[PDB]
């Protein structure tokens, strides 16, 4: 069947330029692996505020990850994850922007920190949510457990903690045959 998948990617001030580029390259690798499938993609950068970098209609038009992410500018602010998830649920999964009514809705969140805001994500209850937390901010179990509230359940299946940004490519290499769900 059809999957509408959104990447919600951290553009916070804690990321070095090299680290931000590794997030971009990962999204590109995933999209390239799934080209010519029934997946459709959108990407949203989040920091203090939220920007749709490309929507589903854009993807269908260009089908070129490198082209679609060429103009991305690193926001360099905070990490308002609650607001970001709500923004995706209400502003991105919209028929007008190319979302398909019949499709399974999936959100992949990539982040290097705890949320600096609060709230709820009731609006996103129907979206399958997979979270990748990267780096030293998730060294402790307590910080890791803050991500469980954004993820689908059970957390053991929907939260992945990576110690370095190099692990994005390593895990892609290791597990790429599993991506075509
Ligand atoms: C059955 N497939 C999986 O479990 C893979 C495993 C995987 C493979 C590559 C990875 C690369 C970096 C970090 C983590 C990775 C994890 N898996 C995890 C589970 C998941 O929910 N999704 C999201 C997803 C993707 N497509 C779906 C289609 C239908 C229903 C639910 C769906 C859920 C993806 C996430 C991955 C691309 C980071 C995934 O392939
Ligand atoms: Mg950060």
């Amino acid at each position: 069947g059809n999957v509408d998948l959104v990447f919600l990617f951290d553009g916070s001030m804690s990321l070095q330029p090299d680290e931000f580029q590794k997030i971009l390259d990962f999204m590109k690798d995933v999209m390239k692996k799934l080209s010519n499938t029934s997946y459709q993609f959108a990407a949203v950068q989040f920091s203090t505020s939220y920007k749709t970098e490309f929507d589903f209609s854009d993807y269908v038009k260009w089908k070129d990850p490198d082209a679609l992410l060429k103009h991305v500018k690193h926001m360099l602010l905070l990490t308002n994850t609650f607001g970001a998830i709500n923004y995706v649920a209400t502003e991105v999964f919209r028929e007008e922007l190319g979302a398909r009514p019949d499709a399974t809705k999936v959100l992949i969140i990539i982040t290097d920190g705890e949320a600096t805001d609060s709230g709820n994500i009731d609006a996103a209850k129907d979206i399958i949510r997979y979270i990748i937390g990267i780096g030293k901010h998730f060294q402790t179990k307590e910080s890791q457990e803050t991500l469980h509230k954004f993820a689908s359940k059970p957390a053991s299946e929907f939260v992945k903690i990576l110690d370095t940004f190099e692990k994005l490519k390593d895990l892609f290499t290791e597990l790429q045959k599993k991506i075509y769900v």
